[PDB]
């Protein structure tokens, strides 16, 4: 029916958000795909067709064969191989016979990446290209991405001050700091793919440092429990790299 999609739609995040053209427009092309108790709907390390919307049913979620995660309807999946242009992230098993509504890789790309997903889009090379970020999967770049805001601060501004508190953590896009220190002047500098205000939030201090743009700076800014919880991977190098130790 025309109905069943209607909802789906109204009850669905990415879609009851969109205009009502790219809504005709998802409409028109949504797939429904049945599939019983047992089968696998998508494996790890596969390339992605489709982004697939549960109505009925659920799946559970393995990376390496572990068991990560679980969903029932409402929920959707196999979008990170989509926008990224990667390998699957995770394979998919259905635990009860299910109704999935699927969008092709061509219109997922066509309405939803421009529209739900946008920051995952704006801020991929950054996180990509983030040494301290290595070890994220696509999936943990994703949920980082939602989580980011974007400032841009000029020549000879001031973006933290020793003796505040933290509230945010900052990635480098492009640009130039110097970190300083009251009674002792520059004692850093940092540039594209540095980052920087992880002392005052993994600690709960208050900043150790100032820090002032020196060129024209774009970061990406995490509040703290974003901080908390999206940069699990990295939180290890943070603590080893992190200049409260010698
Ligand atoms: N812990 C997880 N790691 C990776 N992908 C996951 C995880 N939990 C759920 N997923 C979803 O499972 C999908 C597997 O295919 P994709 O990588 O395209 O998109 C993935 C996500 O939409
Ligand atoms: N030698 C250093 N001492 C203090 N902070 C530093 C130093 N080098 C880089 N920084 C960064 O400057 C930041 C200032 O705020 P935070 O203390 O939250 O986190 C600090 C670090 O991320």
């Amino acid at each position: 029916q025309l109905q069943r999609l209607e909802k789906s739609i109204r009850n669905n995040f990415l879609f009851n958000k969109l205009d009502s053209d790219s809504k005709r427009l998802v409409i028109n092309c949504l797939e429904e795909k049945s599939v019983p108790k047992g089968a696998t709907i998508i494996k790890q390390g596969d390339q992605g067709d489709y982004f697939y919307v549960v109505e009925k049913g659920t799946v559970d979620f393995y990376v390496n064969d572990n068991k990560v995660n679980s969903s029932g309807p409402g929920s959707s999946f196999g979008e990170l191989a989509l926008m990224y242009n990667s390998p699957r992230a995770a394979t998919v098993v259905a635990t009860s016979d299910c109704l999935l509504w699927a969008l092709d890789r061509l219109t997922f790309r066509k309405i939803l990446l421009g529209s739900s997903f946008k920051k995952r889009l704006m801020y991929d090379d950054l996180l990509k290209s983030m040494p301290v970020l290595k070890s994220l999967t696509t999936y943990d770049r994703a949920k980082l991405a939602d989580a980011l805001d974007t400032k841009i601060y000029q020549p000879g501004e001031t973006i933290i001050r020793e003796g505040d508190q933290g509230e945010n953590f900052y990635l480098i896009e492009y640009g130039a700091v110097d970190v300083s220190k009251k009674g002792q002047g520059v004692i850093n500098k940092l540039k594209d793919h540095d980052y920087f205000g992880e002392v005052a939030l993994l600690n709960d201090l208050p900043r150790q440092a100032t820090v002032t743009a020196t060129k024209r700076t774009k970061v990406a800014t995490l509040g703290k429990s974003g901080f908390q919880r999206l940069l699990g991977p990295a939180v290890d190098v943070l603590k080893l790299n992190d200049p409260t130790r010698h």
